[PDB]
C-alpha cells in the first residue's frame, strides 16, 4: 500500500532554523521563510525543538513590544511526531482526530525522515 514513505518531503529539504544563529540571522531567516510552518531546532534536526507558525511570529513581530527569541520560542507548537511508514489511510484520520496539519515523520531511533502534511495526504489519495 501507498505510504508516508512516499509522500514526506525528504529530511534534507526540510526548511527549518538552528535556533543557535545570531539574532540577525535567525529573524532574517524567519522573514524569508518560503513555508507556512517551520521546524526550530538546535545545530541540526537531530534535536528539533518546535513547529513555528511563520504568519504567527510575522504578527508578534510587528507588534509594540520588541520581538525576542524568548517569544520566538513561546510562539511555536511542539513537533507532531508520524512513525516511519504509517500508511496514508492511517494517517489521515489520526490527523483528522489530530485537527493538526503538518508531521515530522520519525524512525524507530527517534531519527527523521521527512515532513508529511495533510495537504500532501489527500492531493495524493484524489490525484
Ligand atoms: N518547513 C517546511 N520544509 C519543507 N517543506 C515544507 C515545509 N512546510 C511545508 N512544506 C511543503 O510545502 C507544501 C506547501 O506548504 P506551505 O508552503 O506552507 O503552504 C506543504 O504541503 C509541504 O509539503
Amino acid at each position: 500500500k501507498v505510504s508516508v514513505n512516499d509522500i514526506m518531503v525528504p529530511r534534507n529539504e526540510i526548511v527549518g532554523i538552528d535556533i543557535n544563529d545570531d539574532w540577525k540571522s535567525i529573524v532574517r531567516q524567519l522573514t524569508h521563510s518560503p513555508h507556512g510552518r517551520i521546524v526550530l531546532y538546535r545545530d541540526s534536526l537531530d534535536d528539533a525543538i518546535s513547529m513555528l507558525r511563520v504568519r504567527e511570529a510575522y504578527r508578534l513581530m510587528t507588534e509594540k513590544k520588541e520581538f525576542t527569541k524568548e517569544i520566538m520560542l513561546r510562539a511555536a507548537d511542539e513537533i507532531y511526531f508520524v512513525p516511519e511508514g504509517t500508511p496514508l489511510s492511517t494517517q489521515l484520520v489520526k490527523f483528522q482526530r489530530n485537527k493538526k496539519k503538518v508531521g515530522l515523520v520519525v524512525d524507530e531511533y527517534g531519527d527523521i525522515q521527512g515532513l508529511v502534511t495533510v495537504e500532501d495526504i489527500l492531493e495524493e489519495i484524489v490525484g
